[PDB]
């Protein structure tokens, strides 16, 4: 078995069950999982590979628990940049009934370099849509080509404009459609083993853009593959008001009544999720993805996420797609998720290493995952590295840790998926990032034009 | 005088009266000013040199309107991140009080690379402590090794410890010495002429930090040898609390009953600025550097910008010092400017055009200059550009503009400020940057470390 050593990093970040933040620490690794984190003695230890980290911070791999990868072909769309939500999926679903098969590979590369390079090793994404022949296959192609840990929600929607749904029919799917092609990517795809690196999902786009009848289905289903379930809730304003008027029930209360609570279950957003909403998840376990950037953009809100924390929620990070960011960067997503707690709540609502914990040990709880999350003996080999010595950082020195929150990193320097090493001195090494890059600005001229 | 051509930009954004962006846009320089503003028909303009923008998008270099740059020696000190402002305060006055006028010079080009490589072209700071001999031509030093316009504050504080205030006595000054530094900068550095890189404001450190005789003599300096003034005003509810209490007045009622309103005043945050006083702002012309990372990072609120924008305000932009940001981002402020209007106030209380005005033209405006602010013929040589053929640009090339306060670019590519390119292909070019930093470390280090 191969082994790799990163030694002398100038503070080694564990987010472990003491929280402990070694200066000097190594990180010795065999294969795919970490043999051991320390300083001292283990900083001697052979191994196949040395890289010096003198002079860097390592933290464990940033946590993506929210995304829709193929809207990075379509950011900053003039028609959708301002203006009401229902503006913004009017001229954005025309645009993506071009979604093609390539699309959905390469988009999901660029996706997924961008959460790399600002040190995201894990992420799950939310592929609703599927014209032209696109599957969920076509995004787990490039996901294996560029080496991130994925969680691939089947994502799905059957509520079109002939039912009185916004989006048009041509990006809905027929009910059976959908729960065939889910238990084929289960069976073809899901790898439920330790250090897997797929696992599938299943996630109507929305409680309201399926049948009640499909999100009781979906549910037995995951329940049935030993699987998780992912969906958006309480958005917004108009999320909780359809709810109640089409249903009688808060939309915490919509989830519980389908059986979409629980540790497998984790909602986007929940923005508008009232006292009762946060203490009925607190006491089953139903994670929340939190997506600063995108609610801010959207003018969704302010998710009440410290009252969240206080009762013993498991919250998660997301940057969300690209056309409601529309950055696809993990280490200011964190950022902004204290600030925003901060400016919303008050100087105590969310402090650096809190931050740091959601995109790092929550985002593994809400993809119910105990392998990833933090550094120690046993778990999966996801690591990332920045360089203390930068501009962006000088003056910072007094705490590693508190300046990639409080200040704007650029890249990282190396990441480690997996035990391997897919970042080094800056550089994507898995894909040709520039290829890439250029196939996917022709293939959104192509889109959008 | 050297003439420069920028030719064949992918959109120039000129923020002119016509607010044109230019397909193709080229810009014929010579000097320290625009000579022509337009498409290819200036690929006919002879130049010493041509700098070749396919692919990038050019924009009038961002103006910062607050800052302590003193402040990047200590990001992120460990007992001053969370807490009340008043633990930040009693725990960052100590390290200050071990500043040397070396850091001084140090600082100023650390912060002011940030702002460079982030899209910045003119700053000013905010210097309100003088310690161990510290003066303000220690950061006029810095600032003309590293090339970049800037407005440099005498700022100021009096209340100190023995006198009630929360800053000890040796970071408080006599405030006849105040008024006498302030009369020397001006007369030594602040140069009134057009395309000036070198301007005086006079600023103390806020309403209260000051007897009430040193902000009205201080307004009458200013306004005797024609330079502005800057302060902290209504950043908090503590400050509206305090002036209420104390005064019996809004602090926008305090500043207008002080005389510090008008054309050449700008007000730093204003976070908690009311509706008269919007009102009063917009009728004398006052303005108002909107800090929204600073404003977050403490706590501090929501400034209503979409409010004093709709009344008439000017409003610039700021990051303010590094240790209440902590960053010195410029175009990751803009973007912030815009995120947090809309969550504050809904889906049209602030695009990217708006964000990217406040951030050139609104800059230039409460600084009280004509001269920068957006690209025409006779303004000054200020602007940058981002390369568009990014990772962090993709799939964001329909709309240039949008995508830099959308997305989150990295550096620029290139900056031109005053005629000189001092930012190409990604690289500083007028300091040995890995040195400063190198040296920035270490000073930072033994500034924590001294005996208090
Ligand atoms: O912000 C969003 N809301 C709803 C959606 F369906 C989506 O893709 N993005
Ligand atoms: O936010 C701030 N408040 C008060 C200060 F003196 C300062 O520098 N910054
Ligand atoms: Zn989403
Ligand atoms: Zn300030």
């Amino acid at each position: 078995k191969r082994t790799l050593l990163f030694k002398n990093a100038e503070l080694l970040v564990t987010m472990d069950d003491e929280r402990r933040e070694i200066r000097g620490g190594c990180l010795l690794v065999e294969g795919n999982r970490i043999v051991a984190v320390g300083g001292d003695e283990l900083c001697a230890a052979p191994a196949d590979e040395e890289i010096d980290l003198r002079g860097h911070i390592v933290i464990p791999g940033l946590i993506n628990t929210h995304h829709h990868m193929f809207q990075s072909l379509t950011r900053v769309i003039p028609d959708a940049q301002d203006g009401e939500l229902f503006d913004w999926l009017n001229n954005l679903y025309p645009i993506w009934a071009g979604l093609t098969p390539e699309m959905i590979r390469i988009s999901t590369q660029t996706a997924m370099a961008e959460l790399m390079l600002s040190g995201c090793t894990t992420s799950s994404d939310h592929l609703y849509v599927y014209p032209n022949g696109c599957r969920l296959d076509d995004s787990i192609d490039g996901a294996r080509e560029i080496g991130m840990r994925f969680h691939a929600c089947r994502g799905s929607m059957s509520v079109g404009r002939s039912k009185g749904g916004l989006p048009p029919d041509e990006l809905v799917e027929n009910e059976q459609a959908i729960l065939e092609d889910s238990l084929r990517l289960i069976h073809s795809y899901h790898d439920a083993q330790r250090y897997s690196m797929l696992r599938i999902a299943l996630a109507p786009c929305s409680p309201f853009s399926v049948s009640r009848e499909l999100m009781v289905k979906t549910a037995q289903m995951a329940r049935e593959q030993g699987v998780s379930l992912h969906t958006h809730l309480a958005e917004n304003d108009s999320d909780v008001s359809y709810s109640q008027t089409h249903f009688g029930m808060t939309p915490a209360q919509y989830a519980e009544d389908l059986g979409w609570v629980g540790s497998d279950v984790w909602h986007a957003h929940c923005v508008k999720l009232d006292r009762a909403g946060i203490s009925l998840f607190a006491r089953t376990g139903t994670g929340v993805a939190h997506c600063p950037c995108s609610n801010m953009r959207l003018a969704s809100g302010i998710a009440p996420i410290r009252a969240m924390l206080d009762e013993g929620v498991s919250v998660g990070l997301g940057v969300d797609g690209s056309a409601s960011n529309d950055a696809g960067n993990m280490i200011a997503e964190t950022r902004q998720a204290m600030l925003l707690q901060r400016v919303g709540f008050g100087p105590d609502a969310m402090n650096a290493r809190q931050a740091l914990e959601i995109a790092t040990r929550g985002g593994a709880k809400v993809l119910n995952r105990d392998d990833i999350g933090y550094l120690a003996t046993g778990m999966a080999a996801d690591f990332v590295a920045f360089d203390l010595n930068t501009l962006n950082l000088a003056g910072a020195k007094h705490d590693p840790l508190a300046a990639l929150v409080f200040c704007t990193p650029g890249n990282v320097a190396f990441s480690v998926i997996n035990g391997q090493v897919v970042i080094r001195e800056g550089v994507l090494q898995t894909i040709d990032l520039p290829s890439v890059v250029q196939q996917h600005n022709r293939l959104a001229c192509l889109l959008v034009n």
